């Protein structure tokens, strides 16, 4: 025996105006399943999202009322739940831990993990889905369990708390006939422990229509239709045309009311009809405590969140890992980029002198690699993306606070981005010949990993306001080319026009380049010109060695300062004048790639305010 | 009247060995359809591959003959159609010129273009589609004509030549049912002309069964059931478990099937079971002439190409203007990002002096300049995967010659070309200030116009091997970055080792930036270095005017060459000295930027080869 519920809904009209619905009314019992069709573009989406209360509150007049008294919104995050129209899954879970960091997420901590588990059993059981619950539960490719199993995957995470009140939007979608009926028959069996169930439903078959007990049609937002499905051959008998044998019901029906909007008659001698032929049927508690018998009986197993703000971060630092750890070619194929790269650069770079085109050499290899770091983060956008679609189905429930996804997510991310900064510094640093020996290598090691955090923040960031792969990758692509025509190496600063300045200190590869040039041309005994070599680049200086050595102290009879064959004209401090490198510090520089990486990620955090009201 | 016809296949056995297809038996004549169905991976579609020859012949064996005789594939390429499974349209072109553009591409040149016209206007009655004849096809959006009778457009093209056979691949997928019920019915009527049609379909409903008039039901490959609609509940009787009332014929059949594909029994006793229930039922000319009699009842309006290899270029012309023209904001789009791209690089980059940073900001500017080119030319990779995939369509009908496709292709894009060209150096030359008054502002645009040809002949060739935007997209931004670090740019040809100087030399952006660098430093007049400026970037040379006057004339007591205060050291020529910008001139270096982009037309061409046999 299970409590019952009576859901009754009267004279919804949602004005947007363009009156998207209009005068709806129906009731809902526990035990029964109330479909509701019509077309696309009809208003189905919109009715279980008024009877859901998801909508801008405001808008919508009429009485929604369960059990009697009334449902306010708070009632109505405990005891129900809407499951929408997709799967968004992690692909390399299997559907056991699936079941469980849901569970994880909603039930309460009160609750031991004992129980947790034995919730999740008993719903592997009621749910079609014993026969595969240890496989994975695949994409594309990877194989793991079919299209039909991936749906009642994607329900059971929505029914973790066993809700009385079930919305659906479309949940047969997308599935051929065999396996949309398993569908519908499991949300048959969670109807029969003591629920109610309303969903949309494209083209029922003669299968499915045998489990739902009770049809609404919609027909732009106007109800055309209500009762049994064994009351349409009677419905439209008197009408003016039955349904024929041998015939689909709420198929041929489906059909006349996309025949009957043309341009003479059209529905409404049929919204007239119907709203008359319910005033034919009409001759024929304590809400409260009927929900706290339902706990009573079972259903009930769950503050605004679950668990306290350490307990989410270490649960989705936990799937995270375990999602990317079954997946080691990922991590592979950006190993595999930088590493190609890094051997590209040096082997062209290898080993550069102490010419005058030695130090332009090495100007031009540092703002190459520096390019280089900031590109390959964004191949982290699709994965960055498929997640941010699952976080926002997760935080309709309340599952976890949006700050612990922001701080989860730059703490998995980031021994990855160690694994890549030492694997480029390993390859570039003594093969093209860098200064610094021990220390100079290990600041060159934290300025390439302050350039990938701060690269892959700034994609973390772009991921929050792109929809897709292809807009984001554009922005990255172009912005990363003026970030390169800004950072001093195309243009120096001192040369840079005052009107484009501002943008000059906005670019994300200025800071790491003018960090490894002073931590390349930072000692006071590197030398790049020496005594005689002041008439290289110059028409005067093509001469012997003897003649260049009367040209040197011709000059020191003038100034008085002595000009040796060995007198160190041109040292690293000199190189970093000419550039216009002398502003900021390595260190300051160092921290400005790492503060930058930090306000993405707050930009990020800002965006999915925003992002939950749009 | 039209001519009886009769195909008959019988003993279909394909072994890939997979064997994907064993002893399949079938018989159709004209007024009926033969729908085939079963699964998906059941071997439908490897069906009628099989009955329109287009396999790997030689591993096909069985007998395949119409009429009586036999059909070899010279024949069923006069008198057959084969409609692949999706819809692959021009979008801004209306169904009557869409229809018009195939007729003149397969019907004779011999028909006059009136009587053309005839034919398209007698097919778009015979088509449901006389209610949109001028509305445009449309896309995702520009709001053309619906999903159901953008259907009957593809088919009616494939049907141009009025064929006696049609093949048609699931020709109601991804359609509602009261628009997949007027394709079968619009099928029923070609039928009725003296047709012969043979189309796979998944989920056939209670109304378009009603018009298919031969069922052949599949299961990985093997027959299991074969006759009509009116059989099925005298079927399944005799098999055990006859069909319910109230229930979807060839849907419970279809759900039997795969019921029966389980690890006990198997469909293995449902073979034999359909193969003696043939044989409960066999008790109960002229094919050279008889295709010549229905030429005369108005059938068949059709060389290996219907016109010769100039006509096929100005049609093809024709079309892509027209397509093109009634899309102004795919231009307005390009024009806009290349405008944008030169006025930013012009205002930083605005009027060099003749500095030693001036220098080495003119080489900045071009090696910018060259590299926008190339990635702006990235941007026609979706209109270039478009076309490729319409094309492969149209050449299984020989419409047009591989020639006359990449002849034309190259023929429309280059007024676009000389735009784009023209935007950019417009923006550029007066305000960089770049050298050769009228005549280098006209090398300027013509080199500018070479890397635009060379850049988008490049990803033309590169539409051709990728299948998606994303994967050519990310090939093009990394190879035009190594491009860029082997252009001389960033490390000097002779400073390159020697095992990379073979990628050099195949760079595409060093010969328009080497023709750029040659047009800007080719004045003898210019001077960039005058007299007491041979001491600027040294530790000598922080002195007054008067203290260096002194300076110069030291040195000439040397050597004997006098210094004075404005000698003219380094010039134009010299810039290009230090470069290493010495083997190829301006001329030589244009001349490969054209032969790149006609080298990559060609490769375009020969995976168009490739291309049709993969
Ligand atoms: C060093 C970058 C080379 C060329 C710059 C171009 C890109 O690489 C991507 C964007 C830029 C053109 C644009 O979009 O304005
Ligand atoms: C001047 C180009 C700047 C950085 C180079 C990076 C790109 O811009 C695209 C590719 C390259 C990294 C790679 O893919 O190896």
């Amino acid at each position: 025996r299970p409590v019952p519920f009576v859901l009754s809904f009267n004279n919804l009209t949602y004005n947007v105006t363009k009156t998207l619905l209009d005068n709806i009314s129906g009731e809902t019992r526990d035990g029964e399943i109330l479909a509701v069709l019509g077309a696309s573009g009809s208003g189905k989406s919109t009715l279980i999202d008024a009877l859901a209360n998801r909508i801008a509150k405001g808008s919508l007049k009429g009485t929604v009322t369960l059990n009697g008294e009334a449902l306010q919104s708070r009632m109505l995050k405990v005891i129900s739940a809407y499951v929408m129209q997709d799967d968004l899954l992690f692909p390399m879970l299997t559907v056991e831990e699936t079941l469980m960091f849901a569970a994880e997420f909603r039930l309460p901590r009160s609750l031991p993990k004992s129980k947790k588990k034995l919730r999740v059993q008993a719903l592997i059981d009621q749910l079609g889905i014993r026969n595969a619950a240890k496989t994975i539960i695949g994409d594309e490719g990877h194989r793991g369990i079919s299209g039909g199993e991936r749906r009642r995957v994607s329900i059971g995470i929505d029914i973790i708390h066993d809700p009385i009140v079930l919305f659906l939007d479309e949940p047969t979608s997308g599935l051929d006939s065999t396996s949309a009926f398993m569908v519908v028959k499991v949300l048959k069996r969670i109807a029969e422990s003591g629920s109610i169930i309303i969903m949309s439903i494209h083209q029922p078959s003669h299968r499915v229509l045998s489990l739902l007990d009770r049809l609404i049609f919609l027909s732009r937002g106007h109800t055309v239709f209500s009762g049994s499905p064994a009351s349409l051959p009677s419905f439209f008998a008197g009408f003016g045309n039955p349904i024929p044998e041998n015939e689909n019901q709420t198929e041929f029906a489906l059909d006349l009311i996309r025949e009957l909007e043309g341009s003479a008659g059209g529905t409404r001698g049929l919204v007239e009809f119907n709203k008359k032929w319910q005033e034919m049927k009409k001759q024929s508690l304590t809400l409260k405590e009927a929900i706290s018998a339902s706990i009573s009986r079972g259903k009930l197993v769950s503050p605004a969140f679950a668990n306290p703000f350490w307990i989410e971060i270490k649960t989705l630092t936990r799937r995270s890992i375990l999602n990317s750890r079954r997946q080691p070619e990922l991590l592979g194929m950006r190993l595999a980029t930088v590493i190609v790269t890094g051997f590209i650069l040096a082997t062209v770079f290898w080993r550069l002198d102490n010419s005058p085109k030695g130090v332009q050499e090495r100007l031009g290899f540092f703002a190459f690699a520096m390019s280089t770091m900031f590109y390959t983060c964004a191949d982290a956008l699709p994965v960055f993306l498929q997640e941010r679609y699952i976080f926002m189905r997760e935080t309709a429930y309340n599952a976890y606070r949006r700050s612990s996804y922001v701080l989860s997510h730059a703490i998995v991310t980031f021994p990855s981005l160690i694994f890549l900064s030492l694997a480029f510094a390993v390859t570039t640093f003594w093969a093209v010949g860098l200064e610094g020996g021990l220390m100079g290598f290990l600041f060159y090691c934290l300025i390439i990993l302050a350039s990938f955090w701060s690269g892959s923040s700034f994609v973390t960031f772009l991921s929050g306001v792109v929809p897709h792969v292809m807009l984001g990758y554009t922005i990255v692509v172009a912005i990363l080319a003026y970030f390169l025509l800004f950072s001093g190496f195309f243009i120096n600063r001192d040369r840079i026009p005052q009107y484009w300045i501002w943008f000059h200190y906005l670019s994300l590869v200025k800071y790491p380049y003018e960090a490894v040039l002073q931590n390349e041309f930072s000692d006071p005994t590197e030398c790049f010109v020496r005594g005689v070599q002041l008439f290289d680049n110059s028409p005067l200086g093509e001469l012997t060695y003897g003649m260049k050595l009367r040209l040197l102290d011709s000059v020191s009879r003038s100034i008085g300062m002595r000009i040796s064959s060995s007198t160190c004209l041109t040292t690293g401090a000199d190189v970093l004048k000419q550039q216009g490198v002398t502003q900021l510090s390595k260190w300051n520089c160092l921290l400005i790639t790492v503060g930058f990486g930090f306000l993405f990620r707050i930009l990020f955090y800002l965006c999915l305010l925003l992002g939950s009201k749009n």
